[PDB]
């Protein structure tokens, strides 16, 4: 059966950011394509895949995506594996499932055991809320609301994380505005993005509860598991977290800390396979799935594969900033109509490239 | 795509435990998917389930659809448990749409569910019915079995009367400690209490286990005590097992938070291939062995391997139990070690081979209203 | 002494749906009756019924009902033996124990240990709540309470269990509606037929506390014990579930979970014996023991016996849709008196069958 | 005052494993300082960390700044995981700060952080790769190590495939046991189990360990899986041992409340000298001992040796892994054991002796976008 020809981890320049890409090469000629989470470029998971995990899946079988990644897994685990080896074996698990698809002439979610939904609400992801001014604030919210009729709106403050605690009640201001701005019946949520200590936590949580707010995202530092559960079952309002979650285990730890709501991303760790795991872990346990994602093309498409399938979706599909930055690599990358994104048919995950502007901006990372 | 176009409940006698229960689901090609519910005085009322609440809503769905349509389906039949009786029609449902998959997209199951760690996966030999047996008679079956099955492990198992307890400690052990001198010191060797005993009655069976070097301990307690369950897994180093009746993926949680780290749900009591992979994510999570419970010879054996050729870290053998050769004559290949191994082939679908007018002639219809035949 | 000589699973077309009642006969002629919850028809409790059970008690004595049933219980345990089996072994019970009051000369509850009260207050339980308008909501509300002069009433939402959370603010505008109409002082629950993640049971929650209700009824899917009882300790409002629990030891874990107000039901699982143990459990635990029940005939007569005998009787006895469906098949059927249940001293259950309705009404379900 | 001129970042060909990576610090004032990372798959993936992320950062900085400029780092890099990799990575930029600092202040490493209780350490010898030898194979290369390094302790571990589980538990309780005969009742024996057991299968293994009067037990079961490995710790008399896989002060927290009542994290995996520290007060404050792994028998081993000087409650030998030979020749005063022990010496900064000649013909560069050499 189908063989791997080809792994290639590719550095792209995005729009008119740097994205980090593996596209997977079939002795047949077909191509998958997967992402890698790009923090700080995504330049150390793509050297991972070139060096460690790109020789291996060389003439090995594409149906055989689980078996060969979690051997992966473990050759890898000393590189943590949290984050960088994580997003490196997330990219290739996508680009499988992509190659999977066109093999078997099946898009991703039918192989997944069909969908729900193929009309995913979204959710305006409006970050850099710390440095505005509330003016600041209520525009770009207003502007991306506009544009884009979400179901719902979540502010991040995207603060630097060597502080904390830095400007309580501005914070509260702002989401104040906000809500002012939305009105009543707006569902909104609050991403502290790790500015709070526990005391601090519990004060914004209480004035987000008296504005309706109706989830609070990563209120204290991620390494503190313990206090985010904690805060999680002190509050009222729904806080979740996940989004710095990298292994099934981990995101069981999370969970038993008293969080019940997860957010681990498809392109930090487990691409589809570990995500469907993650998903089922969430089922066992009673918690809300609702997955962080921010890239607007590959991992969008794996990202609402996934979702398609989930019976209770609680809230959104996340829509986060410069989600025009998708085009012209893309053909078709995230773009909503309605208020929502539409899953299509097409083989694999259906994601269109564009050969040549790819290759005008792709640089590949090869072994040193 | 490919739709389905019938669903059919099929009670069919076996061998020369008598019946069977199977669900074959035709798609409008012609193609045939094969599904087993846990034949539990014979799988009757599951039967009816299928033919009639589950069928008339399958027919005419998409046989990709398979997750959407039978988790829309367990959620019309919560009322009914869903454990035992409905979770087996759904289980049934979900093998058969799986081989269905399979023939459809022209790959074995375990291709479809990412590929085979191994395709020799070894067999343990799991032989029932000790509590009525003598001491001589207990040691006659195992040797019998393990000359016959050369298995890579052995399970004496008790099946006495669930309304007694504590029935015959120093009997138990008396034939743990025969099992053990006949197999000799190395041997893999696990005890299935069949829920027969309190928890001091196992805890005092346990440590007799241990000081016999006994492998595995299951289902020591009622199955209905979670919580004594767990108590008596931490308490003990013997491990202990449950799950076999246990239906549910939150249910198979709650026995894990209660202590218990060797769980055994059924592929056809439960879950079917896509709840077993499910349950097995869960195994993972928190850190404990999956080792499933499987008696049937046929179409449960055959999603059984599958789904565990798929188990990075297997610990413990496939079950073989009791009077397998009764998959004959219903099934041209049914569960038959070589070498103490089952061989998993790669024919779409499940591989499992039906003997059509061996069939049409052990089969009861149930259908609406009714059996036929 | 008096033994068994038929047993008959009935299933029965009511009023002017469909019902599952057992009809037991002893050596004498006489006659008790059972009721399984008929879910779907409760057809395949009927099968149980005449295939598993009926076989067994043919020849048997009447007043060894516990013997003979848990004996059955653990033949049966492989069905489950939740939901289907042991709504069967439930109708049984009932029946076995009409039968006993009829040989003894004695109503049920005086064979009890007496009762604490024969006039037993009604709550008005009205289902169907997602589908309507907050007009309609209101609109039957105040048809049923006009009608049925209850002590209190009960909101359901009966919702579809494959979605979650799908319209929160609707659901606090209807329940503070029925607020208005209702009036300050009147003691309303709320059920929310398991349609809410933790986060959105929590929000709920504090909606109904601001609103005075005084229970919420199955605010999350019953299957995640864990998180129900989660729930019950983070609000103030009472919350309850064991509607859908169907064994002593898995009551049991709700109340470890934490929930404390316990609603099995008679038909659904125990019948008169084990509903009495599951009292018996609850008193135990310090945990009000408030019955789900929705049947107007048989269901409903085996309530009111076991519940004339408890002590602290802290919510009133559920009266739920359409219970004129009782006409014509009996002839005393549930029918509330200025707000309450006559509960009466006719020897068994008391019911009365209407002869000639059932026979037309009736069919048999048999082996085979 | 010193500013920091130069960061390098070096893969070092080691010796006749093969590959190590270390950093170079260079002042302004020409003076150097030397770290290293876990050379995990060579460690490759820190030195690009090193060269593109932290390098630019560091150069213009003030030396003794250390703390805040890592710590700084450690957010702005928290997204890379940071575990493993990134962790690797600041502990290699912490060990040559540190190095430098003890230069500019003349003083050896151990004095700056407030005295040693000790500056002759025993050691242990670490043996690896027991999974695949015979047992006559596992007694000759104990025999041979151990007369060769007259060790205070003696560890035998498996290094098997982390893939596979419980593979061969009588074989391993074999091997244990023949190691026992060897070194005679009175030996101070541990065995690290390098993750190889289920929770059930780590049981069994530690109760045999404990009949054979082990010492401890360590990593039994899948790092991972934190809860399991803390139960196993407290359900077992032997002392359980984890942390060499774990890679930040939280997680440290989060593996003793589990139950865990020996840590092991690794200065050149996480924290360098200043986060060594921060786990010895955290184990201090949680009364459990504090035994690091260590590998490397170079700038690695220098740290640990300051760090373990200090240690008051020394319970454990420092380690002595496979291969020490292979400091040689790029150090000229690579682990050595001298009558059982390490003698550390009162060089400023770390007092470790680079061939700078050795070293330059076996470094490549790692620099932003590419390797150079
Ligand atoms: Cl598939
Ligand atoms: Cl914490
Ligand atoms: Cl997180
Ligand atoms: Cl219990
Ligand atoms: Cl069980
Ligand atoms: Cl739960
Ligand atoms: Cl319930
Ligand atoms: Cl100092
Ligand atoms: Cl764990
Ligand atoms: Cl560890
Ligand atoms: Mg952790
Ligand atoms: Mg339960």
């Amino acid at each position: 059966s189908l063989k791997i020809a080809k792994v290639e981890a590719l550095s792209v320049a995005m729009g008119d950011p740097t994205s980090a890409f593996v596209r997977i090469t079939a002795e047949d000629g077909t191509v998958g394509w997967g992402e890698a989470s790009p923090m700080l470029g995504g330049i150390a998971s793509l050297g991972v895949v070139a060096r460690d995990i790109a020789p291996f899946l060389e003439g090995q079988e594409v149906l055989d995506h689980a078996v060969l990644l979690d051997r992966m897994m473990h050759r890898l685990v000393k590189l943590g594996p949290e984050g960088i080896a994580t997003a490196a074996l997330a990219a290739c698990d996508i680009a499988l499932w992509d190659l999977k698809g066109k093999l078997l002439g099946q898009p991703i979610y039918k192989l997944l055991g069909g969908a729900w939904r193929t009309r995913l609400p979204c959710y305006s992801s409006i970050g850099g809320n710390a440095a505005r001014s509330v003016d600041e604030v209520v525009r770009e919210v207003a502007r991306r609301v506009e544009a884009e009729q979400p179901a719902a709106v979540k502010i991040r403050w995207d603060g630097d994380r060597t502080r904390c605690d830095v400007d309580i009640p501005g914070d509260i201001a702002k989401a104040r505005a906000v809500r002012e701005l939305l009105g009543p019946d707006a569902v909104i949520g609050f991403d502290a993005n790790n500015g709070y200590s526990v005391g601090g936590a519990i004060r914004v949580g209480r004035a987000l509860e008296d504005l309706g707010y109706s989830w609070f995202e990563e209120p204290v530092q991620h390494y503190h598991v313990g206090a985010m559960g904690e805060v999680a079952q002190r509050l009222d309002i729904t806080v979740s977290a996940g989004e710095q979650t990298y292994t099934l285990q981990a995101l069981k730890d999370l969970i038993l800390s008293g969080v019940r709501m997860v957010q681990p991303d498809i392109v930090k760790m487990g691409g589809i396979t570990g995500m469907m795991q993650c998903a089922a872990l969430a089922h066992a346990h009673g918690v809300e799935f609702v997955p962080h994602q921010t890239q607007p093309g590959v991992g969008h498409f794996a990202n609402i594969h996934v979702l398609s399938t989930l019976m209770h979706m609680t809230k959104p599909v996340e829509l986060a900033d410069r989600w025009d930055r998708g085009r012209p690599v893309f053909r078709n990358p995230a773009e909503p109509v309605d208020g929502h994104f539409a899953l299509g048919d097409a083989p694999g995950l259906g994601i269109v490239v564009d050969e040549d502007e790819l290759a005008s901006r792709a640089t590949e990372i090869t072994v040193g």
